[PDB]
């Protein structure tokens, strides 16, 4: 039952994989891992595969790494990452120390394609529709992933597009809070999945403009330029803001109206424009919803009810939990243990 496992050293790194993945080869790295490109001798196709770096290195550590092996074998959507394989080397809990993970090789990310280059109308269409139908899917189990950015959308060759947990930081051979919705920034401490259709908003004007939509220096920068284009809050906002301090901030500030958004993206498809209009309000409950987006005029070519489906639902409940870090490492051994592959289809 068990594979024949070989070692092998990469960029510092000791990567043991079964004998089924071959000619490895590092495309990058994040903060809570290293990739790299593989062949799957099992089906014949490409996959990246992630060693965790320090799975179990503290309680917290230890807590990341169970959610995200949790929430890799939950999702199961052509637009969303997906698990091919879990692995370890270990024989046992005791040994248990290191953990790696595969999914289908797509070889490019939103950061790359953008090229800081204008795609055409249809290839926008095509791109935001799939970001929309993974996050339909992803909304639908209570996820918000909070953090998109180019990054996170891998895309191959077909232009098929896919929503990654943790794209690449460092490419073996863009800044994030460009992306970020301004209740993020202001710490908000409760969200709107919506938060997930401003990021969405940031990617679909950058795409095509060929622009970053607000390059901030940093957050105050950001909510500046934020400001700028969709205006400063409206009394019914105001009326649902219980922090003092950002009230009165908020209302110190040199009001603004909110610009003719055909104005800012002339030349663009006029249903992306009202589209953009859509994403982009700053009340997180005025926002379009991935649902909702799906239906409207601009994605008439792609839209069809009854092929964007929901997920199960999803057990987040260990969230609310502390336990210790032997307790986190048998419980991610556990789901190591109970993977059951894909069907090869
Ligand atoms: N997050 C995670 C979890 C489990 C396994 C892998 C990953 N992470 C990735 C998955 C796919 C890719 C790419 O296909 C890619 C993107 C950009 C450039 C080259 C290749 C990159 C990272
Ligand atoms: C599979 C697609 C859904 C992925 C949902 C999770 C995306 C990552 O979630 C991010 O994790 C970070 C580190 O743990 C946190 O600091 C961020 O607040 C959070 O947005
Ligand atoms: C310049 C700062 C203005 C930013 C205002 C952001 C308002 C975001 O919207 C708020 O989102 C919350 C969820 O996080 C909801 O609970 C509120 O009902 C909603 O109005």
């Amino acid at each position: 039952e068990r594979p024949t496992f070989y070692r092998q050293e990469l960029n510092k790194t000791i990567w043991e994989v079964p004998e089924r993945y071959q000619n490895l080869s590092p495309v990058g790295s994040g903060a809570y891992g290293s990739v790299c490109a593989a062949f799957d001798t099992k089906t014949g196709l490409r996959v990246a595969v992630k060693k965790l770096s320090r799975p179990f290195q503290s309680i917290i550590h230890a807590k990341r790494t169970y959610r995200e092996l949790r929430l890799l074998k939950h999702m199961k959507h052509e637009n969303v990452i997906g698990l091919l394989d879990v692995f370890t080397p270990a024989r046992s809990l005791e040994e248990f120390n290191d953990v790696y993970l595969v999914t289908h090789l797509m070889g490019a990310d939103l950061n790359n394609i953008v090229k800081c280059q204008k795609l055409t109308d249809d290839h926008v269409q095509f791109l935001i529709y799939q970001i929309l139908r993974g996050l339909k899917y992803i909304h639908s189990a209570d996820i918000i992933h909070r953090d998109l950015k180019p990054s996170n959308l891998a895309v191959n060759e077909d232009c098929e597009l896919k929503i990654l947990d943790f794209g690449l930081a460092r490419h073996t051979d863009v800044a994030t809070r460009w992306y970020r919705a301004p209740e993020i920034m202001l710490n908000w401490m409760h969200y709107n999945q919506t938060v997930d259709i401003w990021s969405v908003g940031c990617i679909m004007a950058e795409l095509l403009t060929g622009r970053t939509l607000f390059p901030g220096t940093d957050h105050i920068d950001q909510l500046k330029l934020i400001l700028r284009l969709v205006g400063t809050p409206g009394a019914e906002l105001l009326k649902k803001i219980s922090s003092e301090s950002a009230r009165n901030y908020i209302q110190s500030l040199t009001q603004m109206p909110k610009m003719n958004f055909a104005n800012v993206f002339i030349g663009a498809n006029p249903l992306a424009v009202d589209l953009l209009e859509k994403m982009l309000v700053l009340d997180s409950d005025k926002r379009i919803t991935a649902a909702q987006a799906l239906a409207h005029a601009y994605f008439a070519q792609y839209h069809d009810p009854d092929d964007e489906p929901v997920a199960d639902p999803y057990d987040q409940s260990f969230e609310s939990r502390d336990l210790l870090i032997d307790e986190w490492k048998s419980l991610t051994y556990d789901e190591v243990i109970s993977f059951v592959p894909p069907p090869l289809d």
